């Protein structure tokens, strides 16, 4: 049947002290008649969220910085200052609840050095276990400079996610600016979840691997929520394009691109979650092409509710060890897993 | 178990006096082996392209013009002329072929007015079997304007599809303006189908369905390729979205949203085609969710090759029949499916 000890790794806050800014993503994000859990979950780390999970059989929940956070700050110097009074205040949120709960740093991305050493801070200092991004920097005078992190420079900030070994978790982000403008403004229900979300982290993932990244950090380790952003559905017709474009175009050229083919990638450094997803016929699909090892439960809070991610996950545990592939493999996804990813000792329920 | 007969339906050509303008997409689109063939299949219709559909068993095949076409094309009596010219002259070429070619109207969608008189003349006069329109209509300096079909202006041309009973292909195109330069420049490989391509299909015809487009048209009917561009593996969690977000928090606000969940429009509205997917897996998946009635094969040559689709669906046969639900199914989706969509009488091998 099912579990509990289960961990949770795409669990959103921000500091208190910026309620405001929350009910502007709830104006995105959360019904009316969420509107009221939303902003209690957001902003307390330690509240109901806590007494949900304890009685939903999660054992470990990785908290994280909400989206676009940091990445929407566009001025470096306040960016890098608000990373840090991010990763201050979860350290002394998590510290009363050591057997229950870890932290993911937020960094600002303007700057790979000083990215590289926020990060190490929170992994050495703070005991933090990756770190969770929000896909593009913004930047600039007028928030236009899209950084991306496929290029040669953000090669120091992989080698030192190699170096402390933790994982990377590349997490979706609003439209801004000229694409919010021309290519959302229409339809602006389609921010988030239904497809904003997933054609960005796509895109820089994609960038990651077509760039090399992954060819020079072979060590490096990635995570996707949301079962991998569209990426499964197109896992033939990417490696199949290229296979008969890509691969030999690039070459002819003298073209950096991707050595392996799109699969390996997806079996060595990169994980897949279930935040947001709770589909057991996607979930089949995925465990098929990268292995049940491959993928963590995930909740995604406060955007979705931990009693519905949590109630498919267990009320259909029959079901779900059909789809995955027996009792271990749905083990597995539900904690032993992450529990093995993120070396992580004894923990609150997770060895029942 | 192949079959003769198959019904291919995104198969795009050029203009021959714009063969110049298709250098440019072989620097796109083309590995340099394949280049001489690209050449000669895009700039004719007649040529060695209908030599392998006759050897490999496709018994019709629907021309488009290939992309963007007139949604490149920013001057709005420019792209009028340019639509008015690949009508007339694909009307030629397939005349010589009526048992086993027919086409899709090339449409300048500047104005939905103009565009519906095109499309009306090409059924109406020429026989034309439906519109295949490459997503957003380009405007302005660099194509910065993005003209999306989900606006309310736009239900004139809706109206102009249901009244002549024929489907909108909505196909893709590349990036443009300051969406190509911000995310495409460090990843330009990305560019086409590894993730663009679909990006913008997807959020095109997600746009049609959260404004509301299939509510007030329940009888339209829209064609995607690429067995969706990503919508399929995204079916669970767009719809939750939309439950558990996006329709409470529109009817809050009294915005139109999507009236239905979103599998009723995939099983009422909208079909999907193999083109450029020959992916057995894929090909399972989109069939349990959507019916094996509503998926078309198709090849999208010549950015894929006849031969390699074709080959694909005929030597997979017996896997292809089990996956998709036995003999009946695999017929559907080789022939019959379309055959019955756009009323086609006897045609080539049509029976075998
Ligand atoms: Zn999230
Ligand atoms: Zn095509």
């Amino acid at each position: 049947g099912s579990m509990r000890g289960k961990v949770s790794l795409e669990e959103a806050f921000e500091l208190p002290k910026f309620a405001a800014q929350t009910k502007e993503k709830a104006e995105l994000y959360i019904a009316p008649n969420n509107r009221d859990r939303y902003f209690e979950e957001i902003l307390n780390p330690c509240g109901n969220r806590l007494e949900l999970s304890n009685k939903h059989g999660i054992g470990y929940t990785i908290y994280s910085i909400y989206s676009p956070g940091p990445q929407g700050w566009t001025e470096r110097a306040e960016c890098e200052e608000y990373a840090r009074e991010c990763n201050d205040y979860i350290s002394g949120e998590i510290a009363n609840h050591k057997d229950r709960m870890g932290a993911f740093a937020a960094l600002s991305m303007h700057d790979p050095k000083q990215a590289s050493e926020e990060l190490t801070r929170c992994v050495k200092e703070l005991g933090f276990l990756g770190a969770l991004v929000n896909d593009v920097q913004h930047a600039g005078p007028e928030g236009e400079t899209h950084i991306f992190y496929d290029q040669p420079e953000w090669d120091i900030f992989w080698q030192t996610c190699v170096d402390l070994d933790v994982p990377f978790y590349l997490h979706p982000e609003p439209p801004f600016g000229s694409y919010l403008r021309n290519q959302y403004e229409g339809r602006k229900y389609l921010i988030g979840p239904p497809v904003s979300f997933a054609n960005g982290v796509s895109l820089h993932v994609l960038g990651m691997i077509v760039n090399g990244v992954f060819d020079r950090f072979p060590k490096l380790k990635v995570i996707l929520g949301h079962l991998g952003e569209h990426i499964p559905g197109d896992f033939w017709r990417i490696e199949h394009w290229f296979e008969h474009c890509s691969r030999p175009l690039a070459k002819s050229r003298g073209d950096v691109f991707a050595e392996k083919p799109l699969l390996h990638y997806f079996r060595n450094n990169i994980w897949l979650t279930t935040s947001g997803n709770f589909s057991t016929e996607t979930l089949k699909f995925c465990v098929e092409h990268v292995g049940a090892e491959r993928i963590l439960f995930s909740v995604d809070s406060p955007y979705e509710h931990i009693d519905v991610g949590c109630g498919w996950y267990d009320d259909n545990a029959k079901a779900i060890m059909e789809a995955v592939g027996g009792e271990k493999a749905y083990k597995d996804i539900g904690r032993d897993n992450a529990k093995k990813l993120f070396k992580l000792g004894k923990f609150y329920d997770s060895e029942a």
